[PDB]
């Protein structure tokens, strides 16, 4: 299999594919069969690894995956929309630091129930540059490695609670880390 340490973006094995550190060298991702991957970490900064869809949407994604984090990472469906500018993540398992933000609310769906928080970054990088811009967060109340996510429950449940999403940019399921080591196995399906 290939191994990528480089930032890039690109399409393996019929899905599209991202990875991004502010490390390079100290984490990398695996490219596998279909739609999986695998990454691995080892005193790392921030990374973000996926594989998933250039443009995001409704879908209802289905992922199995091995999260072995020795510190702080999200194992998530994370993307982005344009105008308005949102990153969102939806978290279905994390390690020492479990996110939260504004409380909003929760939304129940694919079993789970999912506390619902916003935060604000200012200044901050994005798929546009420097921006100031939101984050939507369905964080679920009890972690979980696989299942089932109707993303558009998720998006309805924002909506309702006056999380807006713009026109979407990409969509992935992630495995995202902040320092620490640790190693992933996502597949989606």
């Amino acid at each position: 299999d290939t191994t990528i340490t480089q930032n890039q973006t690109g399409y393996d094995n019929g899905y599209f594919y991202s990875f991004w550190t502010d490390a390079p060298g100290t984490v990398s991702m695996t490219l596998h069969s279909g739609g999986s991957y695998s990454t691995s970490w080892r005193n790392t900064g921030h990374f973000k690894a996926g594989k998933g869809w250039s443009t995001g949407g409704r879908r209802t994604v289905t992922y199995n995956a091995s999260f072995n984090p020795s510190g702080d990472a999200y194992l998530t469906l994370y993307g982005w929309t344009r105008n308005p500018l949102v990153s969102y993540l939806i978290v279905e398992s994390w390690g020492t630091y479990r996110p939260t933000g504004t409380y909003k609310g929760t939304v129940t769906t694919d079993g789970g129930t999912y506390d619902i928080y916003e935060t604000w970054r200012y200044n901050a990088p994005s798929i546009e540059g420097t921006r100031t811009f939101q984050i939507f967060w369905s964080v679920r109340q009890q972690k979980r490695t696989s299942g089932t996510i109707t993303i558009g429950n998720h998006f309805d449940a924002w909506a309702r609670a006056g999380m807006n999403l713009g026109s979407h940019d990409y969509q992935i399921m992630a495995t995202k880390g902040w320092q620490s080591s640790g190693s992933s196995t996502v597949s989606i399906s």
